[PDB]
């Protein structure tokens, strides 16, 4: 249930269906200079074939594609779900190894040059200056706004409802998707890219705070998203 006025529908490109979230992400989309390409660990979604069939959809697409894998809250996850602290991280870091290696193979295969596709851990971007300010911004915010962080809690609860809950798997879930939020705030200030796609199979959590009018915390005017599903 989308609130903006003219939703895009999906356009048909190499096995895919891709649905930009708003019409601004359309155009983003056509510009083609950058997605992203997020993949999560334990996910069977992320094959072998669906992760080389992204990149050549990528590479069809863009001038540049990343494939970024989650590294960070999810042995954190695993716990909030019942495993112990020990057998929690034992699990993060076979999944982790996992999807890692899948996509290495993937862009080893696709771009042995590195020109164009690159695959990298989320938790690489804490070093990033941009990402950093992006992140303790958005936590600042939900610090100092109840109701902004009310809206977000929702969206946690709703995300979490199809995947009830107790309090700490919806802050680890909340501390998780604030991870991830920095790539879908402003992609182009973290990557230095003109405009960027973040692209996943499902819509973000928050998609309909950062990419919506009106005014708040919201995506920077050349980051757009879209749901990528197979044909």
């Amino acid at each position: 249930f989308q609130l903006g006025r003219r939703i895009p529908e999906a356009t048909a490109q190499e096995g895919f269906l891709v649905r930009p979230f708003t019409q601004q992400c359309q155009i983003i989309h056509t510009e083609g200079d950058h997605a992203v390409i997020g993949v999560s660990p334990g996910n069977s979604y992320f094959s072998r074939q669906r992760l080389r069939d992204l990149g050549l959809w990528g590479l069809t697409n863009f001038d540049r594609v990343d494939f970024v894998y989650t590294d960070v809250h999810v042995a954190e996850s695993y716990e909030a779900l019942g495993d112990s602290a020990i057998e929690a991280r034992r699990k993060a870091v076979k999944n982790i190894r996992g999807v890692r290696a899948k996509i290495t193979t993937t862009v080893n295969e696709l771009d042995p040059a590195g020109a164009r596709l690159c695959v990298r851990p989320m938790s690489e971007f804490q070093s990033n200056e941009a990402y950093r300010e992006l992140h303790a911004d958005l936590l600042t915010r939900l610090k100092d706004d109840e109701d902004m962080r009310a809206v977000c809690q929702d969206l946690v609860r709703r995300f979490l409802s199809t995947k009830g809950a107790t309090a700490t798997q919806e802050q680890v879930c909340m501390d998780y998707i604030c991870a991830e939020a920095p790539l879908f705030l402003d992609t182009p200030a973290i990557l230095g890219v003109p405009s960027s796609l973040n692209c996943y199979h499902q819509s973000l959590p928050l998609a309909e705070m950062l990419y919506a009018r009106g005014s708040g915390l919201r995506a920077s005017r050349n980051q757009g998203h879209a749901i990528v599903t197979p044909d």
